[PDB]
């Protein structure tokens, strides 16, 4: 079925994230960790792919957000730039929502699009349709219901599942995303 146990990829991780030993959960650290400089490694943000990579067919995993500040969640080209500052949008391979500043919740669109949500999500769905070209949020505190869907994605190659836990900002938005068991 289309669940999927995602696990995070070390080598893509930001140096200033702390992965959990079973790779299950992401945080924000208070100092840059040294770890290499490799190629795949995001190296401008605090920012993480899963390890599972996306070909076809449809996929879903659950990320709990619970009373963090900030955060952002999605899919990505394998092929999207891991160096250097850049706007996540959909124009540029990145199919994503997220949080920041407690209460803005916007689209990774271009321009962003602003999101009302009644009920803040604490934990929340995203759905990867491949064939349908369509990356879809789901709000799993309020039954389910849409946060927001991406549609006639262009995909091709391998796909990615997304992930940052907040951006540096004195370290006030320290608890973890955790991937749900499913
Ligand atoms: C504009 C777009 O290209 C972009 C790029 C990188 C990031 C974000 C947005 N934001 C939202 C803005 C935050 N900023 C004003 C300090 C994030 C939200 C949650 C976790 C990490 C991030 S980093």
């Amino acid at each position: 079925g289309p669940m999927v146990h995602i696990t995070l990829d070390p080598d893509t991780a930001n140096p200033w994230l702390i992965l959990s030993e079973d790779r299950r959960q992401v945080r924000l650290g208070d100092t840059q960790q040294s770890i290499p400089g490799n190629e795949e490694r995001f190296d401008s943000y605090p920012m993480v792919l899963g390890a599972q990579h996306f070909h076809s067919g449809k996929h879903y995993w659950e990320v709990d957000v619970t009373g963090k500040e900030a955060w952002a969640l999605g899919v990505c080209r394998d092929s999207v730039r891991r160096k250097g500052h850049f706007l996540l949008s959909s124009k540029s391979g990145f199919w994503t929502i997220w949080l920041w500043n407690k209460q803005k919740y916007e689209a990774g669109t271009y321009p962003q699009t602003p999101l009302h949500l009644q009920v803040p999500p604490c934990q929340v769905g995203i759905f990867l349709d491949y064939e349908a070209g369509m990356v879809s949020f789901y709000n799993i505190t309020d039954h389910g219901s849409l946060i927001y869907s991406f549609s006639e994605c262009a995909f091709t190659g391998p796909l990615r599942p997304f992930f940052s836990p907040g951006f540096n900002d004195g370290g006030k938005n320290t608890a973890p995303l955790t991937l749900c068991p499913l």
